[PDB]
């Protein structure tokens, strides 16, 4: 609790920093203004429940993410000053890398205690890649990862990696644990063609916002009213691992449509099938 009493205290300074009228936060998802009080809360669950948590090394590396990242964004707003109203979108990514953060302690300890021990990944081939490899870990370096990951699915060059290190690596801690990876198995599936998905969609697919908001999402579609057909798709942080489609009617309607569980993959091939999706982001040409 030492450094967890220093690693709240960093976190209040934050929101202590981002509540400044001057700042105008949109609060649309997500809302670093709760993201982080609810981080703490739930802290408070897992330490109530719980030296067993402290030998946890995901805590340990977690609790380590958090800091890390809450002085940046303090030096953040150091360093930005005036512009706090680039240093500023950087803020977002954050926010947003806290709402991740969020989501993984609140999946690795369930209620307040530690069952990474047991987490069942979504996708069996998925899961059994891990618990070969892996077994019974719960977080794993990158470069350990990317190299078992490459015993199965070969990694074309060092550029790749990293881009790849990028859509794996939510928290942004340099470490994979089983949950940013049973999110990724479940986005880029089937277990087979994994990544094979991954470059076709996420990489040179027009129609790949990354992660965005409804309301973006709609804002951005309203530039082909004049042309339904027009469509992307996105992940949301009020629901990772999972994509949602936008598209416009001959109606000259936005809609919102985010499969059950049927990869994006096929979606979109059946979709564009009935000339639902045939312009990534208005664009002519369509894979």
């Amino acid at each position: 609790r030492r450094t967890v009493e220093k690693t709240w205290k960093l976190m209040d300074k934050v929101v202590r920093l981002c509540q400044n009228p001057k700042l105008q936060l949109k609060n649309s998802p997500p809302y670093i203004l709760d993201i982080l009080p609810d981080t703490y809360q739930h802290l408070r669950l897992i330490l109530s429940k719980y030296a067993q948590l402290s030998e946890n090394e995901y805590f340990k590396i977690y609790i380590d993410s958090l800091m890390k990242k809450s002085k940046r964004a303090i030096r953040l707003f150091k360093e930005g000053k005036e512009r706090m109203y680039q240093d500023r979108r950087n803020l977002t990514k954050l926010s947003l890398i806290f709402s991740h953060m969020l989501a993984e302690i609140k999946a690795i300890f369930p209620n307040g205690q530690f069952q990474g021990d047991n987490f069942r990944i979504t996708k069996a081939d998925a899961a059994e890649f891990w618990r070969k490899f892996f077994g019974d870990k719960t977080i794993v370096p990158w470069k350990v990862f990317r190299q078992c990951l490459h015993e199965v699915h070969q990694i074309s060059s060092g550029l790749e990696a990293m881009a790849l290190k990028s859509t794996i690596d939510l928290t942004c801690n340099d470490y994979i644990s089983v949950f940013e990876f049973d999110i990724f198995t479940r986005l880029f599936q089937p277990w087979g063609s994994i990544l094979r998905n991954w470059n076709f969609l996420a990489v040179t697919h027009p129609g790949y916002m990354a992660f965005l908001t409804y309301d973006e999402v709609k804002a951005r579609l309203q530039k082909y009213s004049t042309k339904p057909g027009s469509y992307i798709f996105r992940l949301s942080c009020t629901r990772l691992g999972q994509w949602a489609i936008g598209y416009v009617t001959g109606d000259g309607n936005i809609l919102q449509t985010i499969p059950h569980n049927k990869p994006l993959f096929q979606a979109l091939i059946d979709g564009s099938r009935e000339g639902f999706y045939l312009y990534p982001d208005g664009r002519s040409y369509n894979p």
